[PDB]
């Protein structure tokens, strides 16, 4: 009964992917290996991409839940390009509280920077108003 919405704001120093071009950003945000797998749009041609768009995913257990959130660039011939990602615990955000930070990025294997992502995280019963604290 207790819902996580999670707001995918925007990021910041994606690295150049390729010669032609920068980078067309989408991230995937994951609840510990389920099928609660929700993708954000592509910014084309972007180190910024700003996205803010919402998701509310329904969670299973708020002790023990990991939200993975994975960037990408848009496949354009070899699938998508993974370009980092970071495992965030449910935990550690105080139930009811709208949480707006900055998280690191962890490049994957070949991928010059991993980039900063910023989300406004919110766990709270599914009845009440998503994004404003829960008193
Ligand atoms: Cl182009
Ligand atoms: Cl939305």
């Amino acid at each position: 009964m207790y819902q996580l919405h999670v707001r995918v704001v925007e990021a910041k120093e994606l690295p150049k992917m390729d010669t032609f071009g920068k980078c067309d950003a989408f991230a995937i945000l994951q609840l510990n290996s389920s099928r609660n797998i929700h993708r954000t749009k592509v910014i084309e041609k972007t180190y910024t991409p700003v996205w803010n768009e919402e998701f509310h995913i329904p969670l299973e257990d708020v002790t023990i839940d990991t939200l993975t959130v994975f960037l990408k660039d848009e496949d354009k011939g070899s699938s998508d390009d993974p370009i980092s990602l970071i495992k965030i615990p449910i935990n550690q955000f105080p139930l009811g509280e709208v949480v707006d930070k900055w998280y690191s990025l962890i490049p994957v294997k070949g991928v010059k920077k991993g980039g900063q992502i910023r989300l406004t995280i919110h766990i709270a019963p599914l009845g009440a108003t998503p994004f404003q604290k829960t008193d």
